[PDB]
């Protein structure tokens, strides 16, 4: 039935119903992500000239993502949710922005269908 | 040797060396992405109250991504590049922002190491 969500993204997540925030989860301080190692750039010859290109290697595990348990689930980046086919991962869906374009909330959470 | 890059993202991609744009590729109008179908939200019972959650289904192919050829490669979203382990996909790396936080360029391109 009821679950609590822990926010593993760098920003507070707030769901808006119209102008009313109906749920909010503070950034936990932990950022669930697949860690990377960005190599120094090497030059690529393009029509536009020489362009720096870095190879990016990624870990085989996720950092900052707790284990599944009954009754707790996780707010993560959409990119992580796409990469990790777990059914306890939720991401902000339908971003709500202020006039400057800054994200202040979302209209729903999303879950990838597996 | 030399390659041209087609920009399959919604924004112009400009690589900066310091304050100087050393390469730029205009948005082609085609956005390479795995297409989605977002279901109507269903309620999830959370400690924060009832929250709308949409299931998101994704296609088995990529839309807007041309076939590999010698001498042409593709600028795509980092999220697509992560999902599709092709060696002709490049994404903006090390975003350069103006004072308002708007992305105006990048310092390099990235490629995921396979």
């Amino acid at each position: 039935a009821m679950a609590s969500l822990i926010n593993l993204t760098p920003h507070d997540v707030t769901v808006f119903d119209g102008d009313t925030p109906i749920a909010s989860w503070p950034a936990s301080g932990t950022f669930a992500r697949i860690m990377e190692d960005v190599a120094a750039p090497a030059p690529m010859d393009t029509d536009q000239g020489f362009v720096p290109v870095s190879q990016v290697r990624y870990a085989d595990t996720v950092d900052g993502l707790p284990g599944k348990v009954s009754g707790t689930a996780y707010l993560v980046s959409r990119v992580l949710a796409a990469a990790v086919p777990r059914d306890d991962l939720y991401f902000p869906l339908d971003e709500v922005r202020d006039a400057t374009g800054r994200i202040i909330g979302c209209r729903a959470l999303g879950q990838f269908d597996h």
